[PDB]
């Protein structure tokens, strides 16, 4: 077990976020947020202007729809909405897995898989959400991936994250496209507003909280939204809103520095990747990623330290057959003999047996680079928070989405903790971090109501 051990303590190592450089992070990220604000090339953080520039308050009503195109799922959902005491009075949504040949297809082919999936919503309306006779279905689309925003309800797509790979859509209206698919399908739908889904978690946040003022979504990819002065956005004068705000899409998994603690299979796992280069802070920290990182450092201890015997398990070798939701499992895994990371293990890679210390490697993994992903999130806020000037009684809320943050509770508790470090004793009561909702979804159908034509 001695080159095991080796590899293992390695890794730990190069891993390692002190709170030294999680403040080194916190400030790179910070510096960068005025780079993108600046001029729209002069940084890895796109800074994108989203046009949202009111948040709902509460007080909106009515019926309306909600369309959530993330990495690996698709979400169609329609709510009805009764004012500042009722809220949200009835939600009716279904969910559908997207099949993965669409993820690097043709352009059309996605759209309508998306505007087919809505029709069929659409068919089943009934009771409660009927559609009045001298009224339209008014929209919110939720596009989770970096958009170039021309208006609240328009924009061209910049490039392709997470597991997409469509050429044919790069620098093409995303709204004009599903536009098209919608009359292909014959659905009749206006669509009131394109956000991207840390925008949409944002609305939702704030629809409950008047405090929100930042978003992050912590999932199959990971980014951030938050609410800037317009007066701090010099590459941009389009509208001069009254507000005097601007949500800005940070598209921050895209965030590269020096101060990133990477290894030898984080350069390995970009290196191979659809996009090399890209999404580097995204490829260390969200769930696509994470159970993929757990591979390339078993698979070496499989090669290298005969970690599964003297021939590296078939399945072992699949790219990204180990998911989050299997670390999840294992890492909350508290028993002696630790039976699930062993069944896990065994139904994954299809391994004969595991003996207890190669249990206690893999959940010792599982561990570091959780807590990794985990660290540097809350560096990433505690940065958007310095940007903010927020680092008295100006509370802050920070509204989370995401699987990786609803479902792994060693994750989120240590991001939570991690970001309060960094705040220290003083400013940890002026910063709170909240739920979750189906916010990315639920959020977009929100902005549609602040905007609807409807009384
Ligand atoms: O879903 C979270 C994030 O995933 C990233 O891969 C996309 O580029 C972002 O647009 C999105 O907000």
């Amino acid at each position: 077990w001695g080159r095991v051990l080796a590899i293992l303590k390695a890794f730990e190592e190069d891993c390692a976020t002190p709170i030294s450089k999680l403040r080194q992070v916190a400030d790179a990220m910070t510096v960068e947020m005025h780079a993108g604000l600046a001029s729209d090339g002069g940084s890895k953080l796109k800074m994108l202007i989203s046009y949202v520039d009111n948040l709902p308050s509460g007080d909106e009503k009515g019926l309306f729809y909600a369309l959530d195109l993330g990495g690996t799922n698709f979400r169609v959902m329609r709510v009805l909405l009764g004012g500042k005491q009722e809220r949200v009075v009835k939600q009716e949504f279904e969910e559908v897995s997207i099949p993965p040949h669409l993820m690097t297809g043709g352009s059309d082919e996605l759209f309508n898989f998306i505007a087919e999936a809505l029709a069929k919503f659409v068919a089943t309306e009934c009771e409660d959400f009927h559609l009045p006779e001298g009224r339209q279905r008014e929209l919110g689309f939720t596009f989770s991936f970096p958009v170039k925003q021309t208006s609240l309800s328009s924009g061209s797509l910049i490039k392709w994250t997470k597991g997409f790979s469509i050429e044919e859509a790069v620098g093409q209206d995303v709204v004009g496209a599903l536009n098209k698919a919608l009359e292909r399908v014959g659905l009749d739908m206006r669509i009131a507003a394109l956000v991207n889904d840390t925008v949409g978690t944002l609305a939702g946040g704030r629809y409950y909280n008047p405090d929100v003022v930042a978003a992050v979504i912590l999932g199959t990819g990971t980014n951030a939204a938050y609410v800037e002065r317009a007066t701090a956005i010099p590459k941009w004068h389009g509208l001069l809103p009254k507000s005097g705000e601007m949500v800005i899409n940070m598209e921050w998994g895209n965030f590269r520095s020096s101060h990133l603690p990477l290894t030898e299979f984080d350069h390995t796992l970009d290196f191979e990747s659809l996009n090399p280069g890209e999404q580097i802070l995204e490829k260390i920290i969200s769930g696509m990623y994470l159970g993929e990182i757990l591979r390339r450092v078993l698979l070496k201890m499989a090669e290298d330290a005969a970690f599964f015997g003297d021939t590296v398990p078939s399945k072992l070798r699949i790219p990204f057959i180990i998911r989050t939701p299997h670390m999840s499992a294992m890492h909350n895994d508290t028993s002696p003999d630790l039976k699930i990371v062993g069944s896990k293990i065994k139904d994954i890679l299809e391994v004969p047996t595991t003996s207890l210390k190669m249990r206690k490697v893999v959940i010792s993994l599982c561990n570091i680079i959780a807590t990794r992903g985990a660290r540097l999130s809350a560096a990433g806020i505690y940065g958007i928070l310095k940007k903010l000037g927020r680092d008295e009684v100006q509370k802050s809320v920070i509204a989370m989405d995401g699987g990786l943050f609803e479902h792994y509770t060693q994750f989120s508790e240590c991001m939570e903790s991690s970001l309060k470090e960094l705040l220290g004793d003083e400013a940890s009561g002026s910063v709170e971090v909240t739920h979750s909702n189906d916010g990315s979804g639920i959020g977009a159908a929100l902005l549609a109501a602040s905007h609807s034509l409807y009384l």
